[PDB]
């Protein structure tokens, strides 16, 4: 899932017959421009450090829906240039990301309400190193959630929830092919307060991982599960933007098979996540929407078994997220 969406999905929600020609002319929405720029450094079991930055320019977001239709869309391009520093060796990375989203929903009268969502995101781009210039790696992900909702007015409460279908493909041409299938489980109740809200999110995934070299060697062969907690405060101000935080809880680890390749045929991977992010959103006017967010993530990883090269068991990642988006309301 775009974690980006989703929350526009769950909060959107929140915001709650003529003949199909007019309804055809009657969906409102936005269309948007952002920046993100990413920081990234990662000390791994090499105990050096892997520097990334990442710049994300998207040109257009575009959201549309239809009230009576319970219909939404979104549709969305990114030019992706990403920089890796390391001792050693360098890579750069260029691309173009498109995200595709429908949401079909549907009242179930009492607060209750249900509907599919199917989401896909293609990226393309093309890898600079000095072992490599212009590998093409092509990404499709694609994410299909069924969810089921429910808000109560007299106490102002209710939940999000869903599951998840998950499958990402990805062909790196010379560097073989990496597929990833899998499940999740989202829970995701919700409260609201004068200017106040409160939420807390349940997360669980479990997932497989393939990815094999051009001739069919085996890279990796594993099983992956990952469970957080998130909650989330947010308080409008009376005259009236909206600060908002997000601080996550997270585990997730990696179970090798036999059968995978060099040199982690049954080793395990296990990492502790914790991210917090801090927002502001301000409507300017009628028409115009701002928003501006930071967030900082660090993960911890380390492996059951250090095989013989490495310089410590442990591999730490640093993250530094700014992002800043202009949406024009219709």
């Amino acid at each position: 899932a775009n974690v980006r969406l989703q929350h526009h999905h769950h909060h959107h929600h929140l915001e709650a017959d003529v003949a199909f020609d007019e309804s055809f002319f009657s969906f409102g929405g936005h269309v948007g421009t952002s920046v993100e720029y990413e920081d990234k450094v990662t000390r791994g079991f090499n105990n050096t450090d892997k520097k990334e930055k990442t710049i994300t320019n998207e040109v257009f977001n575009f959201f549309y829906n239809n009230p009576q239709w319970n219909f939404m869309g979104f549709y969305s391009f990114k030019i992706e240039n990403r920089e890796q520093k390391e001792p050693g060796y360098y890579e750069n990375e260029d691309g173009i990301k498109q995200l595709f989203s429908l949401n079909k929903g549907h009242d179930l009268g009492n607060g209750w309400a249900t509907g599919l969502i199917y989401e896909l995101e293609y990226t393309r781009s093309k890898v600079y190193s000095p072992d490599v210039s212009g590998l093409r790696k092509n990404l499709a992900e694609h994410s299909i959630r069924p969810y089921l909702t429910y808000w109560n007015n007299d106490y102002n409460m209710g939940f999000y929830s869903n599951l998840e279908y998950l499958l990402s493909k990805e062909d790196r041409n010379a560097w073989g092919k990496r597929q990833e299938q899998g499940y999740s489980a989202l829970f995701k109740p919700y409260k609201r307060f004068g200017n106040w809200e409160v939420g807390v999110e349940f997360y669980y995934q479990i997932k497989t991982n393939d990815e094999k070299q051009p001739d069919g060697t085996i890279n990796e062969k594993s099983d992956f599960n990952e469970r957080y907690i998130e909650p989330i405060v947010q308080y409008s101000f009376d005259d009236a933007g909206t600060l908002y935080t997000r601080v996550r809880v997270g585990k997730n680890e990696t179970k090798n098979t036999d059968r995978s390749g060099g040199g982690n045929a049954g080793i395990n991977y296990f990492k502790d996540i914790r991210k917090a992010t801090v927002g502001y959103e301000q409507s300017i006017g009628e028409s115009w929407v701002a928003k501006a967010e930071y967030e900082y993530a660090n993960e911890v990883e380390k492996k059951s078994r250090l095989s013989g090269w490495e310089a410590r068991n442990k591999s730490e990642l640093t993250q530094h997220t700014f992002y800043a988006q202009a949406l024009y309301r219709f």
